[PDB]
């Protein structure tokens, strides 16, 4: 396999389906990436993550640098070896967690929430950490402006992000092993403003990246506004490269974003809300803690092919979650990630067959019935 | 398979190895039974429990009656179906948790620690709950005297326990489906007193049970005293039936107890201490939280055949446990239960080959080096 190759096999309107080939494996798109916060997809062995259908997982640079440490992971053989996942890993840059402390044009300094120790992030240090981890898809370090943002502040943050995108590009390229084996994605900023999104897209395309993320969304704006911004923002990006919507999201957000040209997604929703008792179903989410499930012998979802729905009832999972049992988190998480992967597979198949618009309509009618 | 058949294949001194055949499966002895508190062996799917080598698991009557409820489990198809374990299950009677609230010759009434609701246990109700759960090995309901106990109080509790053993026998026998498909074990009491242990053994043998537990030990007395009581107590029990030491224990306790004629064990140690960071190894226990393991690439144990030791390092598990990650509990628990099963297999093989005394000596020399 090549370092990086994105091929589009089929299209329907703005939606695309295809593959990204990388040294560690093939990624089917549109793709959902389970989030591995601190070198684990919470409550799942990597083999279980793979069995759900995941082709790639996300690791968080900010968290890994705090614990167990980037240099430590490198000494131990890199993130893949450390956690036992041998397929591609995308790492975020830290820009989001920095927003979520001294800031300057050079970068940011901040105190660890775990120990109070002082840490620094910059385009150069973020790229270095992602190298030490050994990630396959490296994200440029950006400045993420909060929502809502004034036009002036959105412009200033976008302009800084573009300067930092060039610094990220140069840092990545200067490291031979990284440049030859990994890929680098740029991140579009500009808040909700069309002119700023255009300037950002133009700057990123001039620099040149392997993929382009739409940054700064899902920050409080709501679905209608997010979709409106995607309507104009995604077509600004190079058509022949993957389009990644960071930190999205709910199943309906994913379907609508694919309709608008997005190829890649990550979010903590299926894992985090799984541990809290929320299970995704084709008829919409349910909260398994609800007393109505205490004697319900049906599986979490009636059609789901996952191992949890093959083997255990709602009633059992209800009991586990109510009791605070670890197995409850395990089963809920496996089902939710499997559900997300089945959603992505239905999306890919429907685009390939030219019936994605119908799928989206049918999905929504049932999910929100 | 028959309802119950215990066969002894080989002996060495007081130690025995063999099999218990039951309708749901064969149990190799000496056996270790992982503890499923509230219908789950904590942090493990039943298939993982089985893969470690477990032939039977324990369920706690006291906890299950409080949550999710015995009648509820029965309505849902019984404990095996509910939790997805199709092999034998032994249920304890509740006598221990009652000690751990109004007491009388009829039984005990108590308040739920979860809800404050009032509950009752008696020989008849305990046997009924174990029936509703559908367990394969049912334990008689006893009164467990605290350690230390005066001779008078030990005698009174033992005598009550024997009256309750007869009531348990009669309750079990009066329920056709239970009598025909499950087995019933009696529990010897008498604290540390030889004459009381003899009276108890004689009473239980007169009533007649499928198996005999040594109750009331591991209550604070320490290993030397426990071994001393086992020295005289186990030979009092019928030789041709299984001997079960309840709530034991550490690997060295197990080896010494097998040397004294015990066939079955259960304890929360490998699961509970696994979640806390303690990992069992042939060179003794380690606490994986210790900073010395932060960059240790070796598996938890150098010889262990378990999947955790095949795939992940001490350094990784150290990180997971320090971070409070669920996967840490999962991996520690799987390894510890697998370690216990490998210990039982080495015990069985060494007895079968007439080299158990040597095995015990070699095990101790290395474990305590
Ligand atoms: N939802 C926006 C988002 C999530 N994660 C991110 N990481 C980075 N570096 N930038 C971003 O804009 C975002
Ligand atoms: N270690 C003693 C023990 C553990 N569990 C028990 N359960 C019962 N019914 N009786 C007992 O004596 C014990
Ligand atoms: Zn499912
Ligand atoms: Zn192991």
């Amino acid at each position: 396999r090549p370092r990086f190759s994105f091929s589009i096999a089929a299209r329907e309107g703005k939606a695309r389906t295809g593959t990204i080939e990388m040294k560690r494996g093939v990624i089917r798109t549109p793709a959902f990436m389970p989030v591995g916060t601190a070198a684990t997809v919470k409550a799942l062995k990597p083999e279980t993550v793979r069995a759900t259908g995941a082709d790639i997982i996300l690791g968080n640079t900010y968290h890994l640098m705090l614990r167990p440490g980037a240099e430590r992971i490198a000494k131990l053989g890199g993130l893949h070896s450390f956690m036992g996942w041998d397929r591609p890993i995308l790492t975020d840059s830290g820009g989001f967690q920095v927003m979520s402390t001294k800031q300057s044009e050079e970068g940011v300094t901040f105190k660890s929430h775990l120990d109070g120790s002082r840490h620094m992030l910059s385009p150069e240090r973020s790229i270095e950490i992602q190298h030490l981890l050994g990630s396959d898809i490296v994200m440029a370090f950006d400045e993420v402006t909060p929502y809502p943002a004034t036009p002036s502040r959105a412009a200033s943050s976008m302009e800084r992000s573009m300067r930092w995108a060039k610094r990220s590009r140069d840092a990545f390229d200067s490291r031979k092993e990284q440049a030859e084996n990994a890929a680098l994605f740029g991140i579009q900023q500009g808040s909700v403003f069309e002119n700023l999104r255009q300037q950002s897209a133009d700057a990123l395309a001039e620099i040149g990246f392997d993929g382009y993320a739409v940054g700064g969304l899902a920050g409080g704006e709501g679905q209608d506004e997010m979709f409106r911004v995607l309507d104009f923002s995604v077509p600004m990006l190079p058509d022949d490269k993957p389009h990644y919507l960071m930190g999205v999201g709910k199943p309906d957000d994913i379907v609508g974003a694919v309709e608008r040209g997005i190829d890649m997604f990550d979010c903590v929703l299926p894992t985090r809300s799984g541990r809290n008792g929320q299970a995704f179903t084709w008829d919409g989410p349910i909260n398994i803690r609800n007393a109505r499930f205490s004697e319900d012998l049906k599986p979490l979802d009636s059609e789901c092919h996952c191992a949890v729905c093959q083997k255990w009832s709602r009633a059992y999972i209800h009991h586990l979650i109510r009791a605070g049992e670890i197995l409850g988190a395990m089963l809920m998480t496996e089902h939710n990630i499997a559900f997300y992967q089945q959603l992505m597979q239905k999306i890919r198949d429907s685009i390939s067959e030219g019936r994605f618009s119908q799928f989206a309509q049918d999905f929504r009618a049932r999910y929100f019935a």
